[PDB]
């Protein structure tokens, strides 16, 4: 047997149980199915000097927004395997304990307080899908610097789904070529973000954003996504990053064995 | 560097690119987003050999010991295979020459049910509580394809997973029901939807067929019960799954293919 020793050198895979941050719910009811709630707040009580994207997380370089975070899954370095490849041969069975982070920071807007310097970007990956900047799905591996306990709160939440036109609950006219993202309320015109579990300092999380934005795979920087709507995808897509179905699922469990591939800075 | 040597000994993990069989579509329009198309055909035929209400049917001896509602396929070369010892790599193996079981998958195409299409190799199942009725279970089988059949695109009733929406509005809001798992019909124009089979597997390749809904399964024999129908579901507790299949099996939309990881179990003694 090969023990999980060493630190991943170069691009590396991370496979293990990853837990969704908050569940789409309503006060009193345990939210168990709505896995992809994306908090979308345009109101900016943030001082103009300290900016934050229209979403929950905001990737920043030096006070400048270089990305956004709509979804968040988190894990612990003790529950995940890490391996790096030589083509398709195993070149490392390593652990994240002692991984190096970048200067890039992630800011977490929580209900009524935003935690600047919540995490430091470690590695990333991204992929585009042309819709006619084009639509991209970018995610970041981040190392968590602080330990915060978020507060459940009702907020408007956009979800991924299909473009239906004659909806019934048990048949609806489905549009192909079409990705749709829209808000979904329960009770108020918003939806409760039920933070079931929560990571801590030293843990790891994988935040991501999907939609029209630009990204640069060597610097880890890009642009935040402003808004989400309908998207017409003309041709097919055979993706390689390994998280499109998780980022497009409407309903799922809280956690599941998910695999991810991450790329280090290569300026 | 460690090479891909040997066949997986024991329960193994398969990571790689997995391409779906057919995309939910319509004549004229290329089907690029409808990734979770589950063909539901209650019309059964030639009655001499059984068939399930879905596209694929796992049969031990003409008994329907399972059913296949979704399908992703790949070739043995585009996957990583590794078995574990807790957290230490027991083997960096390949599917080349892996052993199959006597369980057989039959594929009901448009007007052609190809029997002995695949032989089951391994399996995994995960249940999620829903309330002599079976619990909701997700069961997928790793199968070794024995033919190179070229299927035929055709329009039928197609089951699709999604949330429970109530006051729908698009172009866009809909009262969303938490705790709720809805699986309904997704046709276009008429009453059915076309299955656009594009990249189709060949002999010697592998596929992952899975079923979701009310059914029972045995992780020791690989035999279970087929899923009759799909409706609404209420999941009072949360699920922290461990099979790595729920998000791909429950997404309403997604790319034709992507990288997935799956844990499989061999026959138990």
């Amino acid at each position: 047997p090969i023990p999980l020793t060493g630190v991943p050198v170069g691009d590396f895979y991370v496979y293990g149980r990853m837990t969704t941050l908050h569940m789409g719910g309503q006060s009193g009811i345990q939210a168990t199915t709505l896995v992809n709630g994306m908090i979308y707040r345009t109101d900016h009580p943030e001082p103009s000097t300290s900016p934050v994207s229209n979403w929950e997380f905001t990737v920043l370089e030096n006070n400048t927004i270089v990305g956004a975070g709509m979804g968040c899954v988190w894990f612990q370095k003790s529950e995940v395997l890490v391996w790096t490849l030589d083509g398709q041969k195993l070149s490392g069975w390593n652990t994240l304990d002692g991984v190096g982070t970048t200067q890039l920071t992630v800011a977490w807007r929580q209900h009524n307080r935003t935690i600047y310097g919540w995490a430091n970007v470690v590695a990333w990956n991204s992929e585009e899908w042309h819709t006619n900047p084009t639509l991209r799905l970018t995610y970041w591996l981040v190392k968590i610097n602080v330990s915060s306990e978020p507060e459940d709160f009702d907020v408007v939440q956009k979800f991924p789904l299909a473009y239906l036109e004659d909806y019934t609950t048990s048949k609806s006219a489905i549009q192909k070529l079409n990705f749709q993202t829209f808000q979904k309320p329960e009770g108020g015109g918003t939806l409760r973000a039920q933070y079931s579990t929560v990571p801590r300092q030293g843990d790891f999380a994988v935040i991501w954003q999907i939609g029209r934005h630009n990204f640069d795979m060597s610097t880890g920087k890009g642009t935040p996504v402003e808004s989400l709507s309908d998207y017409v995808m003309p041709e097919q897509k055979d993706a390689r990053i390994g998280m499109w179905y998780r980022a497009l699922t409407s309903v799922g469990p809280r956690s599941d064995m998910l695999t991810l591939h991450f790329h280090f800075p290569t300026v």
